[PDB]
């Protein structure tokens, strides 16, 4: 399999910029959802469930195709929820139907991280629609009660080393858990809408006590209210996780620029961008544009 980069014909930069707009604006008028954490952690975890479905050996699934919207994957277990992020995008996708799903689905997770004062994550266009029988099948997302083992090995799946799993983790600060979704119940600090280190301040700064939840699942809760899944909380068990851990409660700065480049790696995973394919895209936020 090889899945070259296409160039939405005749599109280019402010084309783009556009539809990064569009998301943005949506994003900042619908802050009702989740009970006012809005829909910036849905579209990343959207983005990110939609491109670790990859397959580094064969090169089946990633971001490509936007096989997200057929039914197969839809409905795949472990994107319980991320449905609310489809349908907040729908109305994008209708205003600018030119776009690839692929696109899309990676823009609007770019888009939300942005816009909650993360880094600037460069993007590239190029992902093309795919049929319906290159979605891959379900299964190919990770569980979130093991260890450190576990994790290092699922992401080698993904060419993810030591630091690019701990830099991408780091996107765990926001949002939170949901019961009915995952069996998970809880945020894990303060600030879940806006985008820092605060995940690896909390796993080093909290007192955390194991405690099974109403799914009867195990999760780690701390006093002030917080939670950490045990692959979360696993990156504080394993050496070599829990140096970079410690780095990252450190530096804000080389948290951004690590997360920053594992994101864009884990987004553009199985593409093949041609030579003469534009240069990746950094978006202006709202704010940089004064709108
Ligand atoms: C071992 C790896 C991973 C596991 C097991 C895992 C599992 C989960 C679980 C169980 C949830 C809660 C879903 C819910 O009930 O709504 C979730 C939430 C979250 N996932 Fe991950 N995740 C991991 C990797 C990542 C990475 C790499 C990303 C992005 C870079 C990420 C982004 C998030 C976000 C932003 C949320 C919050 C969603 C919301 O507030 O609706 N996770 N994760
Ligand atoms: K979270």
């Amino acid at each position: 399999l090889v899945h070259v980069a296409s160039v939405e014909k005749g599109r280019s930069y402010e084309d783009f910029q556009k539809v990064y707009n569009a998301i943005a604006l949506k994003l900042r008028e619908d802050d009702e959802y989740d009970n006012y954490i809005g829909y910036g952690p849905v579209l990343v975890r959207l983005a990110w469930h939609i491109s670790g479905t990859w397959d580094k050996h064969d090169n089946t699934g990633g971001s490509y195709g936007g096989t997200y919207r057929f039914k197969k994957e839809f409905n795949d277990p472990s994107n319980a929820g991320l449905q609310n992020g489809f349908k907040f995008l729908e109305p994008i996708h209708k205003e600018f139907p030119w776009i690839s799903s692929g696109d899309l689905f990676s823009l609007g997770g770019v888009t939300a991280v942005q816009e909650m004062q993360g880094p600037k994550i460069p993007w590239r266009c190029g992902r093309v629609d795919t049929p319906e029988d290159t979605t891959p099948d379900n299964g190919r997302l990770p569980d979130a009660d093991k260890d450190a083992g576990y994790v290092r090995t699922f992401f080698q799946r993904l060419n993810m080393n030591d630091r690019e799993v701990v830099a991408l983790m780091g996107a765990h600060a926001l949002g939170k858990t949901h019961l009915k979704n995952s069996g998970y119940e809880g945020p894990g600090g303060a600030a879940n809408n806006v985008f820092t280190n605060e995940f690896y301040l909390n796993l080093l700064n909290e007192d955390w006590k194991l405690e099974k939840n109403d799914a009867n699942n195990e999760q780690w809760d701390s006093k002030s209210g917080y939670m950490m899944l045990p692959t979360d909380y696993s990156l504080i068990q394993d050496p070599k996780y829990l140096s970079i851990v410690k780095e990252y409660a450190n530096d804000q700065d080389k948290f951004f620029k690590d997360f920053s480049k594992a994101f864009e790696k884990l987004l553009e995973n199985g593409i093949t961008f041609p030579k003469d394919a534009p240069s990746p895209f950094i978006f202006k936020t709202l704010e940089e544009q004064g709108l």
